[PDB]
């Protein structure tokens, strides 16, 4: 094949303009531009696209299928021993979406990368890291045997090779190189609304990942659903990156689901904010689904039911429970039926004058799928509700931006958290006098800061084994218990 | 030696201890109740009530969610007492700190609305509106007197703005100003510190000195003289504050009480609000930095939190009520106490900022004469609505700063256009959701500012937006539709 035949394959398919530039670009710049479009199903994008313009009630979920951390607390025993139990069999393994490019955060680096300004400074990924290798040790006390817990990572084109790198760099932080599996998601496209892929350059099509959504099609492509088989996993715990309070392979979630015989589950929290940019749960005609906030009518987000709760008031936060073979399945039957959500977007580009360009008004499309789009096709479907406050803390802006799911409010609802833990095992914290501080401090003046302490994941998953460390005894904050002991900084 | 003299029968002599080395040092001396100061101290700090909480019951408790079907009644009772004359407010401002990093009181901050306004002219404006709604609803020029307390620290500042402001479009006449006391700094062994070899350490008394400043400045009676029945007193920093608020003020009156609270559902056990509840019979204000964690972290079987009515430090109180507060409850008003970091000059002229606590620091709570009502009710109203205080700076913890009070604004005014029929589109003229996907660098959530002259909470826009389309910025004002 040459650029003749590229051309006539392009042609055929609408997009003969991604060579306009061709006889400008300097041979290496051709060589790049040509492998990448050899690399593209044009039909298969051009039937995407086709699709797409193509598609231009609701009920809350039953109480039944709803699991509750603080309602439901005389069970949270039994679901734990019985997830802390999957876990010591080896039958669980975590799935982390790392996928999502474009930093809004005014960074260049993934988001499991950020630094939120804990005492510790550790990375989201650290942290997730520390939780997953906690856990294989409780396990391992309340069983005796070693268990492992395989961490499968998705990337994406624009996260891969720094991701890898940065584990390498941190020897796994501590888990072992053959138990955490990177694998790719694919890439769509811009495309503009005449229906013409977008060129970002002159000599690169603007391109970005399909969605978390895509995860169904990576899996396929990677052969992880035989790599789950294989190590015998049953039950899977996928998850976002972005919130520093995720219990990584949740015993209690994942006990929840297994002792209520569920192939799919959902973690929420309770949306208490009409507008909160939070996807619901819910079900419409028997099905169930999460409709996510940018497709939520104001009516509908803002309804109440006569309790003065929302209507709609289970929050997914990114937290879902799969078992094996419903992947497989989804794998290998549902993936198809999964459909594009699509986002009017700015989309930078080259123009025919070979100059580049930010639009003023939205040129074009971003397709993508959704992770929990899949719920819909579940044998058997479960909601599990938590706190927020120990469960639910989001960074998705920069500080700069609208006050909120930043690194000020992410690092201050993780020491936050930690400070209560210290109080209700029994400890306190004093000022330089020895005086008692409150458990709400009085922030008056321009140097008045919360008390800052945290708690490292091995020494601590949710709050447990901290009485012989704290009870009866007051600290001077920042306050710090890792695996080193405790420690007070100055 | 006869003031001299004074500071030595109460153990303040140190006071002078800088005195030969002297005209304000003996005029702001010569006004301090030295003998109180050591009876406020000492009781204060003397011995250095979890158990004894009780939720607030449903008897007591209205709400503008629960209780919709009501709001149209209570509204009507509020802006008829609005068109007898009989409603008055009260700002609380005499605080002032150096936590937001300006040398100005918070009245004057300027949030960065896309109108800039401070939050004192959107205070007025609401005063301005009501009393326009008023007028069209029972036809005659109603008054709602603005009584502002200030302390030492903002009275001039405050003056000074409204005067360049032409009182923002209210009546001088209407808007009373009215100084709170103040208290001195006391080391923990109760000695009255000196921040300059000239000058004592003073602070304001906390809003809880409102009772006190009343009574200074003849407040109730000039109350009494212009026939007002109910004071609204409210909190100066929430952006979202319905001033003179006719349902609440409608609900208290409806309900025959002589007190009221107006508070939001508190979900997030650390939330720094106090928590309204009651103690041996009798209703109270547990504050944020007074309970313990156990208290405010207990739920109860429904899932929410047991104690979960948040202060939002806007009260009723009936002209009668306050003056009983006033001539008979006052003294029985305790003071809380807080550690301070206070700047001083120790022996040898040595001026220092201490890096360890080195005394207290005195106040009242407005609330905490609740516990004296007859007939006191409490109104549940939604936060998205309501309450988006500002306390910090953005460059702070992360929460009630300039940016969230901004936000919280613009974005339940962009609710009242949609729920009154309008909507909101794209450069291309595509119609955006009700909640944006923020996922670029440059997005940004859709601006969009009412002026209060337009509408109060949300009523009145149907002319003005119902299926019409605009492009954000959008701002609804008095010179009519602006696309920014
Ligand atoms: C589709 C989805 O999950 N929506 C949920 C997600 O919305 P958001 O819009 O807040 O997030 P998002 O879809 O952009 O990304 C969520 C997660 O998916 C990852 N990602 C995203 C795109 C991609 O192509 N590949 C990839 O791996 C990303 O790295 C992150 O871990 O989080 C919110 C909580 O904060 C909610 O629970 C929303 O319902
Ligand atoms: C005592 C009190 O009200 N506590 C409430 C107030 O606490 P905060 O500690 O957040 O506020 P604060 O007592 O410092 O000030 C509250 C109001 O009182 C004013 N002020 C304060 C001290 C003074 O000497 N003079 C004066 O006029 C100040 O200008 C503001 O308008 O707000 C929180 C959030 O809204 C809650 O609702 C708290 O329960």
């Amino acid at each position: 094949m040459n650029i003749n035949d590229l051309k006539l394959t392009l042609s055929k398919a609408g997009q003969e303009h991604l060579l306009r530039f061709w006889n400008e670009l300097e041979e290496a710049q051709q060589v790049e531009l040509y492998a990448e479009l050899q690399a593209m199903n044009f039909e298969e994008l051009n039937f995407f696209f086709q699709k797409a313009i193509e598609g231009f009630r609701m009920e809350p979920v039953p109480r039944e299928v709803l699991g509750s951390a603080t309602r439901d607390q005389d069970q949270l025993q039994a679901w734990e021993s019985e997830g802390l139990f999957q876990i010591s069999q080896n039958k669980v393994a975590v799935l982390l979406l790392a996928g999502g490019q474009g930093t809004r955060l005014g960074v260049a680096y993934p988001k499991g990368m950020y630094d939120v300004g804990l005492p510790s400074r550790k990375t989201l990924f650290q942290i997730q890291a520390e939780r997953i290798l906690k856990l294989q040790q409780v396990a391992e006390k309340y069983y005796g045997n070693k268990c492992i817990i395989p961490w499968y990572i998705m990337t994406s084109g624009r996260t891969m090779e720094s991701t890898k790198e940065f584990f390498t760099k941190h020897k796994y932080f501590g888990l072992k190189k053959e138990n955490v599996i990177f694998f790719q998601q694919g890439m769509l496209p811009a495309m503009s609304f005449d229906g013409k892929i977008i060129l970002e350059e002159k000599n690169k099509v603007s391109m970005a990942p399909d969605g978390n959504g895509g995860l169904y099609r990576a899996l396929a492509a990677q052969n992880i659903v035989e790599d789950m088989e294989q190590r015998g996993i049953w039950s899977i715990h996928v998850y976002c990156v972005d919130n520093i309070l995720v219990k990584v392979a949740d015993p209690r979630f994942i006990g929840f689901c297994i002792q209520k015989g569920a192939d799919c589950g959902a973690k929420v929290v309770e949306k208490t904010n009409p507008t909160e940019p939070v996807g619901v749960v819910c079900r419409v005609d028997g099905v169930y689904q999460v409709v996510e906030y940018s497709e939520i009518s104001l009516a509908t987000a803002q309804k109440r039911s006569s309790d003065g709760r929302l209507l709609f008031n289970a929050g997914n936060i990114a937290n879902h429970f799969f078992t094996v073979p419903f992947l497989r399945d989804v794998v290998n039957v549902y993936e198809p039926q999964l459909q594009h959500h699509v986002a009017q977007k700015k989309i930078p580009y080259v123009d025919t004058q070979g100059q580049l360009i930010k639009p003023d008004k939205p040129n074009g499309i971003k397709m993508e799928k959704f992770v929990f789009d899949i719920f819909q096709f579940a044998k058997k479907f479960v909601v599990y509700e938590v706190l927020r406050e120990d469960e639910f803390s989001p960074l998705k802006n920069a500080d700069s931006q609208n006050g909120k799911d930043n690194p000020t409010t992410a690092r201050h609802a993780l020491m936050s958290l930690h400070h209560c833990w210290v109080l209700n095992a029994g400890g306190h914290f004093i000022d330089e006098n020895g005086s008692r501080l409150p458990a709400i401090p009085r922030l008056k003046d321009a140097n008045d800061v919360p008390i800052q302490c945290e708690i490292s994941p091995l020494i601590s998953y949710a709050g447990e084994g901290l009485e012989s460390y704290v009870a009866d005894k007051e600290f001077h904050a920042p306050l710090i218990i890792d695996e080193n002991g405790v420690h007070e900084l100055v």
